């Protein structure tokens, strides 16, 4: 189904890109999205897919719309509209100025000083996961390392016992990949049923952990409500799962297919933090958006109040106006330009934790299993959406080349 073209939208801007099923998916998802940056494609287009919505295709427009929250509201941040409308996590669905207090609170639980403190526990977890795969000589990376890793980091952050992982993983999977057992709202409520009691207890007997902090917090000079804490705790849980899982998978897929890039990192592990940044550009993967708060002319184009606009974080760093030869991976780029963690008032609060997860993973993997490949015969499949990703990543190695 295409949606019929709204009258304010001129025909010459219409490019029916489908964000959940792009034409060139088989060639790689970032590549599939990069067709939007071909020379015949305007900086701002309308697609009739997925209810109909604008797409900003260039880093300059993407950044500008993200800065201008007065015209581009996060009240409805997801395409299609029905998803955007039912979405209530905090702070992702709030605009400044209200979002500012909630964000400061959330920053207390995942900000830089928390990350510096957790780094060693993160390394311990990574090492334990890798060392259990190492002798096998094979894994599905996405399933065997990537999925268990960030959920375990959330348990450590939130002071939750490891016993709860299976149930928690199931509920978050249902929100982003439903098997049918539960609607989004049922999964959401089950999450709330899970967090509500721990919130009440940690209100009464505080810990030094994320759930305590968010529960004992103050916003707008008053105590955070139970509805507000659970909706924040919800985002803190889901925000760092699918992004980390899929990003780690794009990265490992690249390194498996590029011996020369692996060898560089093996020989110069000091370049790993830079390599992380360049991978974050090349394999950027989020595409959310905004809704117009009013009629607005933006870069020659008449936008109407209530129109949705997709602003793909993914596209800014792939824009050849931002980075020369954008599909080329070069770990020594002088200026790595990207909006992989967003831009503007909602810039990812988990970005410092994500970078440490990524760096620790690459450092620990490359020192234990320096030599690996894509399993003989396998063709890696990508998926496209709000968070794009990797269906599966079967890796192989010779265990004699590994270090215990
Ligand atoms: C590769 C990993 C990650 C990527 C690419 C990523 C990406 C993003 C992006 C693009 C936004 C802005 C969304 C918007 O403007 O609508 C965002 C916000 C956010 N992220 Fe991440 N993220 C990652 C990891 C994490 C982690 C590990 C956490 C920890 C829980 C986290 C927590 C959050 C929170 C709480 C917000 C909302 C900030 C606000 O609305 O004020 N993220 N993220
Ligand atoms: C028929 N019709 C109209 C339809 C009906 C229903 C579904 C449809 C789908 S669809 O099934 O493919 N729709 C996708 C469901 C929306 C996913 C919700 C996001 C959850 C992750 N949330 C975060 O808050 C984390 C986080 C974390 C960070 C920051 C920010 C953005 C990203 C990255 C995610 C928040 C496709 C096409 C049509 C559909
Ligand atoms: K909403």
């Amino acid at each position: 189904n295409l949606a019929p073209l709204p009258p304010h939208v001129p025909e010459h801007l219409v490019f029916d890109f489908d964000m959940y099923n792009p034409s060139n998916l088989s060639a790689g998802v970032q590549e599939a999205w990069a067709v939007l940056q071909e020379s015949n494609v305007p900086d701002l287009v309308w697609t009739r897919c997925n209810g109909g919505h604008w797409i900003a295709t260039r880093g300059q427009l993407i950044r500008e719309a993200y800065e201008d929250y007065r015209h581009f509201s996060s009240e409805c941040p997801f395409i299609p509209r029905e998803a955007g409308e039912a979405y209530d996590f905090i702070p992702t669905s709030m605009d400044p100025p209200e979002q500012r207090q909630f964000r400061a609170l959330a920053n207390q639980v995942v900000g830089m000083p928390v990350v510096d403190k957790l780094e060693n526990r993160i390394q311990e977890l990574a090492c334990s996961l890798i060392e259990s795969l190492r002798p096998q000589g094979q894994c599905n990376f996405t399933e065997d390392y990537a999925e268990p890793f960030p959920i375990r980091i959330f348990m450590l952050l939130a002071g939750l016992p490891e016993e709860d992982i299976p149930h928690l993983k199931y509920l978050t999977d249902q929100m982003t990949r439903p098997d049918g057992s539960m609607t989004f709202a049922e999964a959401k409520e089950a999450l709330y049923d899970y967090l509500i009691p721990i919130i009440e207890q940690r209100r009464q007997k505080p810990g030094t952990d994320a759930i305590s902090i968010v529960a004992n917090g103050q916003v707008n000079g008053r105590p955070i409500t139970s509805d507000e804490a659970k909706r924040m705790c919800g985002l803190l849980l889901v925000g760092g799962l699918d992004t980390v899982v899929n990003f780690l998978s794009f990265s490992m897929e690249f390194l498996a297919k590029s011996p020369e890039h692996r060898q560089e990192l093996i020989e110069r592990p000091e370049r790993i933090p830079a390599a992380c940044e360049e991978l974050l550009r090349r394999f950027s993967l989020v595409a959310d958006g905004r809704i117009l708060t009013s009629d607005y002319e933006f870069h020659g184009v008449q936008l109407k109040k209530g129109d949705q606009i997709l602003l793909p974080q993914m596209l800014s760093g792939l824009d050849e106006r931002e980075n020369a030869a954008p599909m080329h991976v070069d770990f020594s780029r002088q200026k790595v330009s990207h909006t992989t963690f967003g831009h503007g008032s909602h810039l990812c609060l988990g970005q410092h934790l994500a970078r440490r997860e990524i760096i620790v993973t690459l450092k620990e993997w490359l020192t234990r299993i320096p030599d690996f490949s894509i399993a003989p015969g396998a063709q890696i499949q990508h998926k496209s959406g709000i968070v794009s990703g990797v269906q599966a990543l079967p890796l192989v190695w010779d265990p004699a080349t590994t270090k215990a």
